[PDB]
């Protein structure tokens, strides 16, 4: 039991003399060699060495325990397999002692380890360290450097990165390198105090080149595209607007001031993986990707806001107005064909226009539907166009029901103009408010009102006798239901001689319906709408801006290659010794932060 | 949706009277007959109920809520 | 086992988990002489106990209870509507009778052992109206229809109880209840004073 | 009431949960019985209820644990 005695005296550490006696025992025994010396100091189940066991359980004397441990392992010249050992369990695989010393924040022990040959490129290629479900697993990046950086140990990060054998460019099993990992664990300032932006800057500058920021994980995302997918708007704003004054590190920036004078400064933001000219850009991801709902803040970041405004004012404003004009005349032709139906040259042109515009919307929103609240509008545009072409089909046959589909298509098209309200900010914010009210208030009201209307309609229809003579408005369930609805909208009259056999119960139930709807439900709808309207007013400009951004990017994808290349925001800019990357000037004015400007590329401010 | 009757048997006959009938509904004024000489009376009733929801339930109460926001600012 | 950000605690559950007489969970959920039950429910051992109970059996017992009350109410509704002015029919009619007796004894026991119990009262009154209606119908009493329509009406009202299964609908219901108490009843009193005084004033 | 409705609903649903649990028969109550017994001290072995959690601001070397290997 010498193995278990050493294990207990090392994980407990009551004294160094206990472990010294046990180690003298093991040395005087095993020589009677390295392999089974280890087997007499190992955990043959998981592979956990007594160095691992000591590090797992740090006591006030651990830096001496582990020191005697490795000095023994070096006196027997087994140090290599000793301090570089790894777990064999399927859930902690590849975990060495250094992952332990770093997770435990034991900077001194980790320094002693890697000073004595601790393999630092060791990957925590394990189901705990590479989690699938939260709270069983901690995703940090599967390396000692990614652990030291994600657990906010800048001293251990500096100590690891200064090591000649740490491999900062190494990627984990998920494809991530240290910078993807930092982006994933980046939470917020609310829950993390924003140390990850600092570790990101430190690691990127301490490896001064683009190798880290350019690598894509197994999802095909760089740290920047990942910071956009996951809605990390702080690390994204940090990367997007990264300006390094260092002359030896001026090629690792994304935005470089080129002519600032006083209050006015003209910047030159880098637009490489940001401007919709690549596969999944930061702008495209920031506008589209809907698995976050954190697209809120990411859209006003300095290059993206100006890219969207350049796209709008270059082509998308006009494509949107042209799209609106086409939908408007399509709807007017549907309206006039419905109205002037039978109970030419410019006529037939309009009729085939609705047919072909219906087929175009059909194929477009059908393609866009199979490639899938934001797409309510794909559904209704598709359903409207389908109703139009179905109406045309039933009309070129001898089917009279073409008018049902045609009037429904006309109705739904006029509803679909709520889409085009997103061209203006006033009307667009009004529409996101209408939509929020319909979802949060009106549908809840309609459900409750229909359970009232239907229950009271059957109650009041049940109370009514059979007259031999139409002497009751509440005779059937439907007729009753009909004028409970009429009562709600205050339309007819109210006769309370309804041929009931229990007229006081009939009147009690009618008064109860009136209270429940008129007094309670409708006024409570007003109160709840007032609560919705006040909450949605604080986010409606954000939601409208996101809607218009999605529309801008939809229109940009419609353009043909020559037109997309013709528009192409951002002018190429001499930015470093030889970088010459597409950039996007954004002049700005600041009055509080006074300083002598040394960073520029044109010392003369245009 | 309304057919041609041979007799005044529909309030929604022309666009104007239909427009007048809808306006009366919003202000709560006339009666509501739903036998309007439509050929698709369930679609007529669906569209009438939809108008009532959109105006009575949504637009007028949302006007109250928006006025409440204006008045406070 | 805490590692980095993730730490796994092991809360003790000895006098906390409804397996003893008056547990901390039972007292925290029930005891109504404080109205300070606000904050206590979210405490860590307790909050996870209620969610484990919900997702282990109570979600399903609640949906099953709702389904039984719903078909009980639908049978009351259809028996009211299709009253006279079978095999699957008589099954439904005796179903309302026995479900009414079960609710009767349950909410009567729960009433004698006593705003939170509005619902005991209305569930009991509804079930009593149903069994009274059945009694008046197996006799030759025509007033069974008054009790039956009132029972149907009150049962559809009692579904506001089952709205507490979802958070959206459940919060909407506590809001409806608060509005009815704080606003609608005050309105109804004042409106009746005005309606009755002006009615006598105008009739005069 | 919007500021307290989630609290009130949660209390209502808790009362319903505890009402249903009292309806169950003894074998079903014992069958459900949240919380797994846990070696917790030298000899305590009290029923316990694991609740994993994540914290990013309070950094410290962890000395309190009973399984030094995090599952
Ligand atoms: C489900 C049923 C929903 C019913 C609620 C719908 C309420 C919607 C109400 C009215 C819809 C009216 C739509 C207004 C359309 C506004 C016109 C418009 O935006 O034009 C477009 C924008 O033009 P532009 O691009 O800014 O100018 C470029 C000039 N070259
Ligand atoms: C005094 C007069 C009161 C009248 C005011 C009532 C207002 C309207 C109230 C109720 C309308 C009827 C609503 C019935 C709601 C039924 C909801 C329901 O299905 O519950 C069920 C729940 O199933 P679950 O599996 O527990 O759900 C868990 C999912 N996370
Ligand atoms: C969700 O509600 C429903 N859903 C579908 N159908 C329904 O009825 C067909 C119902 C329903 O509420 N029925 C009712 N029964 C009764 C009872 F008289 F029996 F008490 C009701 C009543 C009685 C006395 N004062 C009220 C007020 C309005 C003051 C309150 N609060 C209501 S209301
Ligand atoms: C609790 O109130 C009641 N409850 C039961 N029955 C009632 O009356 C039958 C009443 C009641 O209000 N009676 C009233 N009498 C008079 C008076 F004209 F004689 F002065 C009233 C009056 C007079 C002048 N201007 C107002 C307005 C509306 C402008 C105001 N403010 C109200 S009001």
């Amino acid at each position: 039991r010498l193995k278990k005695r050493i294990f207990a005296a090392v994980s407990e550490g009551c004294v160094e003399e206990l472990v010294e006696l046990l180690v003298e025992l093991q040395e005087l025994c095993r020589r009677r060699v390295p392999d089974f010396l280890m087997h007499k100091l190992t955990a043959s189940d998981t592979g956990k060495t007594c160095l691992m066991k000591a590090l797992l359980n740090i006591n006030p004397n651990t830096k001496e325990i582990v020191r005697i441990l490795l000095a023994f392992a070096e006196e027997n010249d087994i140090l290599g397999r000793f301090i570089n050992a790894e777990y064999t369990e399927e859930a902690y695989e590849g975990q060495t002692a250094l992952n332990i010393a770093i997770e435990r924040r034991q900077g001194d022990i980790a320094a002693l380890l890697i000073a004595a040959g601790a393999d630092v490129n060791a990957h925590a290629k394990g189901a705990f360290f590479n989690p699938k479900y939260q709270h069983e697993g901690f995703y940090f990046g599967e390396t000692p450097l990614a652990l030291a950086a994600c657990t906010n140990q800048p001293e251990i990060v500096q100590l690891l990165m200064e090591h000649e054998q740490t491999d900062i460019t190494s990627r984990d099993s998920r494809g991530n390198n240290i910078l993807h990992a930092l982006v994933t664990v980046a939470e917020d300032f609310k829950t993390q105090n924003d140390f990850v932006k600092r570790m990101y800057d430190m690691i990127l500058l301490r490896s001064g080149n683009w190798e880290l920021e350019t690598t894509r994980n197994n999802d095909g995302l760089t740290p920047l595209q990942l910071a956009a997918k996951m809605g990390k708007a702080e690390i994204l704003k940090y990367i997007l607007s990264r300006e390094i004054k260092e002359k030896r590190l001026r090629s690792l920036s994304r935005k470089f001031t080129d002519w600032a004078y006083g209050p006015v400064s003209s910047s030159l933001y880098d637009l490489t993986n940001v401007d919709t000219t690549t596969d999944n850009s930061v702008l495209e991801i920031t506008v589209y990707n809907t698995n976050i709902d954190n697209r809120h803040e990411m859209l006003t970041l300095e290059p993206l806001h100006t890219l969207l405004h350049m796209k709008w004012k270059k082509f998308a404003k006009h494509m949107f107005f042209l799209s609106f004009c086409f939908y408007f005349f399509y709807n007017i032709t549907l309206t006039l064909v419905s109205y002037y139906r039978p109970r030419g040259w410019l006529q037939l042109l309009g009729r085939m226009f609705v047919l072909i515009w219906a087929m175009c919307i059909s194929v477009k929103e059908g393609i866009a539907i199979f490639l899938l609240s934001d797409a309510w509008f794909h559904f209704v545009f598709f359903i409207q166009a389908v109703l139009v072409i179905l109406s045309v089909f039933l009309y070129l046959f001898a089917y009279k029901e073409y008018l049902a589909c045609l009037v429904l298509a006309m109705a739904l098209g006029w509803a679909n103009m709520l889409y085009y309200t997103r061209g203006f900010q006033s009307m667009g914010m009004y529409s996101v408010m209408i939509q929020k009210v319909i979802l949060h208030d009106v549908l809840k009201f309609l459900f409750v009102y229909i359970v009232f209307l239907l229950g009271f309609g059957v109650a009041l229809a049940s109370l009514i006798e059979k007259c031999p003579k139409d002497c009751s408005s509440y005779g059937s369930f439907s007729d009753a239901v009909l004028e409970l609805f009429k009562l709600t909208i205050g339309l007819g009259d109210l006769n309370i001689q309804q041929n009931s056999k229990y007229p006081i119960l009939f009147l009690f139930l009618l008064i109860t319906y009136v209270i429940l709807t008129f007094v309670l439900l409708l006024n409570m709808l007003i109160a709840l709408m007032g609560e919705t309207v006040e909450n949605v007013s604080k986010e409606s400009e954000r939601i409208w801006r996101l809607q218009r951004a999605r529309t801008i990017l939809e229109f940009e994808k419609m353009l043909p290659e020559w037109l997309r290349s013709r528009f192409r925001m951002g002018e190429l800019c001499k930015v470093a010794e030889d970088d010459f990357r597409l950039c996007l000037r954004i002049n700005e004015v600041k009055w509080t932060e006074w300083k002598t400007h040394v960073s520029f590329l044109n010392e003369d401010p245009g």
